[PDB]
């Protein structure tokens, strides 16, 4: 047993990064067949960053402008494109390394693993929490730009983000792997403020049932709830809506314990409203909430 | 900017992993060059690991009685050992995937990455703390044995450990990659408790350290203590003693954040005497320990 903040793998994602320099301008990239991908203002002189027009600093650059470097092997880049916030770069040689993947554009409360990448070389491994503002709470220096973030399932790779920005807050905001930028945040050198936040009310309830799955289950009480009631009084509480996507996912952990999602509701209510009245739940005060339904069943049920 | 407990990148590992079966027990093994590594009680049975006399068991065995599988291919063992608790199954083959690698014993309050597997196949990357009663705080499941710990510098990796139990308190035990076991526990089918678990102090203030480089200050004060009547208080709460060599580690966040060690010290000393109350410090209720000064001035050198 036991319960920690989990990363999928790395080996996927490591031959897939490389470093992408434009005059000293260095960053991140992704590199999946015959085509990089990274942040688009990796074009930027530091002063261009200020009040970027990217449309026309990218006019001004051709395929020769551009050092992608796989190490310190570098792949001739043959052609060039932008997309939103992301640049596309065409190289000559295809990815032997190339994992089956795809892009995905997740949804706030969906967890993720990042590889802070450096120069192109990874340097560590964590999980992360979409927050319902649209930011992540990571850990990132200077030249870790063009980081991802990724999910496993079965064996394909769905990136998910891709780093380019760490507010005055110290959180954390990037795009999805089609330069759209999570949350409001624009790619220019300036201190932006990310919406208050909430806590992810469907990680919460994972949460409560994987109490429950490891007998700790004082907090159940007798009462049900609609979801348009409980969801009114949750906003009051500073805690995120929950959809209907959201209770189906959570349908697996339920029919597992038998608990029914609108019965949690109830019981998450009653927490919220009288508190934990100096009691625990899984060894902690703290209500958690950066812990998906997936990763509740993939921690009680080790999936690869 | 920003704190999080963050593994090392598991590529290097995840070449080596394979999956091992002797009879109707399948775990998870490290092949490295020509050799295999795994928990030797994958040659026990059902009635076997109650009692397990580990010698007289492995001598019955043959090579033919291992099956290591690595992916789609089988590997053909051509030799077995036994070097402590861990068995060596030589092979046929050399891993290509090889990485430049080294056996090291970890010492605790020290840090290292875990590549839990199952099947031969990682699922999941974490950080862990070698616990001063030498168990670790982890996240295993049936099926996950083999399972190692690892750190990486530069471009080799420093294998210090293999999974093997889950005491009945819910922690982890197992071994380094020479088969001795970290505590006093034993690769039998038995409920074996650990020693008190004591915090590692100087881990707990390098974790102060970080939460005031990230914006967190509540918890300073204006006062200061001595080495020994802070160690008196801590050892009071179960806590390791600070030596100056711990002292001598911390200089590098101390002059980052202008506080001297006895000042997070005697920051430290009132949170262990009034508690937090309601408040939290790098969004923890609870004081973390399981951050080594190193971790800290690598994720937050600059910041
Ligand atoms: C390996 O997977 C075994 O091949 C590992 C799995 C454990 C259990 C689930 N999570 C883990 O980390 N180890 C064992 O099962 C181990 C086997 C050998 C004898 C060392 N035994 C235990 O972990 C074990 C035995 C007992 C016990 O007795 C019976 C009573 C309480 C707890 C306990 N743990
Ligand atoms: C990339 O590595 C640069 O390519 C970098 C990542 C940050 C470095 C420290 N931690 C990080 O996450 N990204 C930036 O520097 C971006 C670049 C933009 C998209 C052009 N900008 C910021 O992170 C930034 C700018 C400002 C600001 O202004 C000036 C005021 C306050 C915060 C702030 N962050």
């Amino acid at each position: 047993s036991g319960f920690r903040k989990m990363a999928f793998p790395s080996g996927k994602v490591e031959g897939c990064m490389v470093q992408v320099t434009c005059g000293t301008t260095t960053l991140n990239g992704l590199w999946l067949d015959d085509v990089v991908y990274c942040p688009r203002h990796v074009i930027c002189t530091s002063e261009d960053m200020l009040n970027p027009n990217y449309e026309d600093l990218l006019i001004r650059k051709s395929n020769h402008n551009f050092l992608v470097q796989a190490g310190n092997v570098q792949l001739r880049v043959i052609g060039h494109s932008m997309q939103n916030c992301v640049l596309k770069l065409k190289v000559d040689t295809a990815n032997p390394k190339t994992p089956k993947y795809k892009f995905v554009r997740i949804q706030p409360g969906q967890t993720f693993s990042v590889a802070a990448c450096y120069n192109g070389s990874p340097s560590g491994v964590y999980q992360c929490a979409m927050r319902p503002n649209f930011t992540i709470k990571g850990s990132f220096l200077n030249g870790s730009c063009g980081s991802v973030g990724f999910n496993i399932d079965y064996d394909c790779v769905s990136f998910c983000y891709m780093h380019h920005m760490e507010l005055p807050t110290g959180v954390h905001a990037g795009t999805d792997l089609e330069g759209n930028f999570y949350g409001p945040f624009v790619d220019r050198q300036t201190a932006q403020a990310a919406g208050t936040d909430t806590t992810i009310t469907v990680n919460v309830l994972a949460w409560l049932y994987a109490a429950v799955i490891n007998g700790d289950r004082w907090f159940l009480n007798r009462f049900t709830t609609t979801l348009n009631d409980f969801n009114l009084v949750a906003m009051k509480y500073n805690y995120e809506p929950l959809t209907q996507d959201h209770v189906d996912i959570l349908g697996p952990l339920s029919a597992q314990t038998g608990i029914a999602v609108l019965d949690m509701c109830a019981s998450l209510k009653e927490l919220l409203q009288n508190g934990m009245n100096g009691r625990t739940i899984l060894g902690s005060a703290l209500l958690e909430d950066e812990f998906t339904p997936f990763d509740v069943v993939r921690q009680c049920s080790g999936v690869t």
